[PDB]
């Protein structure tokens, strides 16, 4: 059919532009490290901000007391509460409540955002049961995870640099995010002090090390993507204070903003960025993250539907709608194994609004999902590889003796729930490492680990009382 060769040409340029041979991945990992060095010396125009987090001591286990945590949150926010027992007892009690963020609150007024989340924290502390005790006269203390880039000014204070992953609230850039929350808690008649402000990457790394001593980094793969790691404070040229007692510092790399001419981008990525909420920003994230994967698939399917009549001789109206194909929908289609792809086809009926689909159209769709998820997962593995190279963990002992154990905590709905994405991520990372080096790296799932991690860092920075 002519329509068949016209479809093969589209799929062929997708394969060509999206191609990520291991050799290219090593050059991208090298460029990541190059960019990490630029951000640590405060280079102008550095894509990676490499933010000092003021976390110089990760949790040890001896944390004790009662502490709350507020976790925000690209798609949801959760309020957490733990009773910490100490090196031997640990988390005696724990309670949490997760709430989905209404879509308007991502793009409205900052007072509406913080009023909404502070009101849910209010009704949450009001149900504080008897398993959690607060000594008399004392003030309840909070750990605040703020999943957006913040120029840190103390362990508990920081300026919003910019919004990401679907958020766009005027009037917060430049403002202290902890003061903005503190005011909202006050308007709710709520006695709490924020004693720790962390990015969700820094929090997951805190929560990860609390249960595994070898956690060296945290990678987030959810609605957005980002990563944090532990750096040597004497390896940060832009550091100007004293130097931490522990010689360590957690860095929020903000690696979604990574950009490199080595990144295999296409016209679909240019169009996606052009019509986005933050054009020109977060180039790397827009190839990896959950908010954008399904949208890349939709734009490829649209090209096919138009240039090859893939879904009929009239392009389906719904297919032209932006973000109509969410990434969990992409994930559902991708995992269909039935001989006729009946579940991929059932999903396509909802999302496209068509009555039916060719078996051949279903296999093309499955192939597109495959190419988009594969490129995102391989590039994310290249980023993790770059971190390991920064910590000198890409290689094993030369003296031939003593393999280290390096743990990387992973968090986010993409990694947790997109099976093909996760296994492609881990396979490529193991490929990038040697067979010798890979047996020393652990990818641990620490989902929503910034909740307890923010509570732990609020603990070690209490007032007290
Ligand atoms: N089944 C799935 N398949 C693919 N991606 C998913 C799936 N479930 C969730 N996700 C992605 O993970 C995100 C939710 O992850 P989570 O870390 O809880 O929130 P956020 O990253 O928004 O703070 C969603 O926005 C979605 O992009
Ligand atoms: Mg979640």
């Amino acid at each position: 059919e002519e329509r068949r060769r016209r479809a093969a040409a589209v799929i062929e340029e997708v394969e060509q532009r999206f191609s990520t041979p291991t050799a290219l991945l090593r050059g991208i990992a090298d460029a990541m490290v190059e960019e990490m060095e630029r951000g640590l010396r405060a280079d102008p125009h550095a894509p990676l901000k490499m933010l000092i987090s003021y976390v110089d001591n990760l949790p040890t286990g001896d944390e004790h007391g009662l502490f709350y945590a507020l976790d925000l949150g690209g798609t949801n926010f959760r309020v957490i509460r733990v009773q910490l027992g100490g090196r031997e007892k640990r988390v005696v009690s724990q309670q949490y409540e997760e709430v989905a963020i209404p879509p308007h609150l991502m793009v409205g007024t900052s007072m509406e955002l913080f009023d909404f989340i502070a009101a849910e924290l209010e009704s949450f502390v009001k149900t504080e049961g008897e398993d959690f005790h607060l000594p008399e006269g004392r003030q309840r203390e909070l750990g605040f995870t703020f999943s957006f880039p913040v120029h840190q000014t103390s362990i508990s204070s920081g300026t919003l640099i910019k919004w990401t992953k679907g958020f766009s609230i005027n009037g917060t850039v430049g403002e202290d995010v902890v003061a903005e929350l503190s005011r909202a808690m006050e308007r709710q008649g709520l006695d709490m002090k924020v004693t720790a402000l962390v990015n969700d990457t820094v929090g997951t790394l805190a929560g990860g090390r609390y249960v595994d001593n070898d956690v060296a980094a945290a990678v987030i793969l959810g609605t957005g993507t980002n990563a944090a790691y532990v750096e040597h404070a004497n390896a940060i040229p832009k550091w100007t204070g004293l130097l931490p007692r522990s010689g360590n510092m957690v860095i929020n790399m903000e690696w979604g903003n990574f950009k490199s001419e080595r990144l295999p981008r296409s016209d679909y990525d240019n169009a996606l960025d052009f019509e986005s909420l933050n054009p020109g920003e977060q180039i790397y994230e827009k190839m990896i993250s959950g908010m954008y994967l399904g949208e890349i698939v939709r734009r490829i399917l649209l090209k096919l539907a138009h240039d090859a009549s893939l879904f009929g001789d009239v392009v389906p109206t719904k297919l032209e709608q932006r973000f109509i194909l969410r990434t969990p929908d992409m994930s559902a289609m991708h995992h269909d194994t039935s001989h006729d792809l009946k579940h991929l086809g059932a999903k396509l009926k909802d999302i496209l609004g068509v009555a039916d689909t060719s078996l051949e159209a279903r296999y093309i769709t499955l192939h597109v999902c495959d190419l988009v998820a594969e490129r995102g997962a391989r590039l994310a593995a290249a980023g993790i590889y770059g971190i390991l190279k920064k910590l000198g963990r890409d290689r094993v002992p030369s003296d031939g003796s003593q393999k280290q154990r390096t743990v990387i905590a992973l968090d986010g709905g993409l990694y947790e729930h997109y099976k093909k994405f996760r296994t492609c991520l881990e396979a490529t990372l193991a490929d990038l490492l040697g067979e010798e080096a890979a047996s020393s790296v652990v990818v641990k799932l620490a989902n929503d680990g910034s909740g307890i991690g923010a509570a732990l860092l609020a603990a070690s920075h209490s007032q007290y009382a």
